[PDB]
């Protein structure tokens, strides 16, 4: 919509009130100029039909229940452009400022979020398993981070390749966490997941069998399911992630650990310079110790750390 910059507020998901930049043209819109080509946010109705109406409100004040899921995706969506744009250089998904829309209330009672290959896409969740996805920045930087994967690396969707998909989204999503210093950990969805139980998350970084997920590769999933376990295999290379950046001894090997930071130059590198659509396991470790290799030196710490996180999930 072309319109007049401006500054609204509101309440998220989990109530608390923030700041939104919309736009005035009659209406107020869930539209972010500040950003690259824009953040646009939609409301798909509670409908499967995508992507809904942009956003509307005619006051600029978002503190009905209604408009909490769309306040947290809009809002969350400028925290990971800023955080991909000022740590890692890159403008937008694709490098060049591409627009980015998202569309919450997608259907009733959908316990998902994810990315179209056009758009994220936000379910309201059953309010049982999860509350409104979009109330969780793990959640809204991991499906984005999915954006940056369609246009780089490009890794296939099921066994080896897509777990290294869902893996890199899960690590994206952490750091971005961090980034905006939202209560940060290395647990994926505890901000929306589970309304009734405290101290749980969908899944763990730091320790993935905590919740079922293989932490090593001798007890990786070979079946078809999930195409091929993309959600359940990740735990292996969350794991090494984990590792790299904060050290442990896992399985008798030790690995000294080099911080967020390095771990996120490190596979933002080799996600955009080295892996390919077919990418699996094995060629991730070679990505990785390269990328480390280019940024510190093959006798860097930084390099033995990355081996040893990889011996150390069986990785080779
Ligand atoms: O496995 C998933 O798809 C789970 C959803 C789930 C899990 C358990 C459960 O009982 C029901 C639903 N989705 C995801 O992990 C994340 C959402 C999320 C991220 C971080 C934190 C929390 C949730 N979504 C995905 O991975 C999306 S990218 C998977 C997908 C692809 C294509 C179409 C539809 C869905
Ligand atoms: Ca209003
Ligand atoms: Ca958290
Ligand atoms: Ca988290
Ligand atoms: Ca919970
Ligand atoms: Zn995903």
């Amino acid at each position: 919509i072309t319109g007049t910059s401006t500054v609204g507020v509101g309440r998220g998901v989990l109530g608390d009130q923030k700041n939104i930049n919309t736009t005035y043209s009659t209406y107020y819109y869930l539209q972010d100029n500040t950003r690259g080509d824009g953040i646009f946010t939609y409301d798909a109705k509670y409908r499967t039909t995508l992507p809904g109406s942009l956003w509307a409100d005619a006051d600029n004040q978002f503190f009905a229940s209604y408009d909490a899921p769309a306040v947290d995706a809009h809002y969350y969506a400028g925290v990971t452009y800023d955080y991909y744009k000022n740590v890692h250089n890159r403008l937008s998904y694709d490098g060049n400022n591409a627009a980015i829309r998202s569309s919450v209330h997608y259907s009733q009672g959908y316990n998902n979020a994810f990315w179209n290959g056009s758009e994220m896409v936000y379910g309201d969740g059953d309010g049982q398993t999860f509350i409104p996805l979009s109330g969780g920045i793990d959640v809204v930087a991991h499906e984005l981070t999915h954006a940056v994967t369609d246009y780089t690396a490009g890794l296939i969707y099921q066994n080896e390749s897509g777990a290294i998909n869902e893996a890199i989204s899960d690590i994206f999503g952490t750091l971005v966490e961090f980034y905006a210093n939202k209560n940060p950990d290395w647990e994926i969805g505890e901000d929306v997941y589970t309304p009734g139980i405290s101290g749980d998350s969908l899944r763990s970084m730091s320790d993935p069998a905590k919740y079922g997920d293989p932490d090593h590769y001798s007890k990786r999933y070979t079946g078809t399911q999930d195409n091929g376990g993309v959600h359940i295999n990740s735990g292996i290379i969350n794991k090494a992630a984990y590792l790299i950046s904060q050290g442990g001894t896992h399985y008798g090997v030790s690995v000294v650990g080099i911080g967020r930071d390095k771990l996120g130059k490190i596979f933002y590198r080799a996600l955009t310079q080295y892996l390919t659509p077919t990418s699996n396991f094995s060629q991730l470790r070679a990505a990785a110790v390269q990328s480390a290799t280019d940024l510190y030196g093959s006798t860097s710490q930084e390099v033995a750390s990355v081996k040893q996180a990889f011996d150390a999930v069986g990785v080779k």
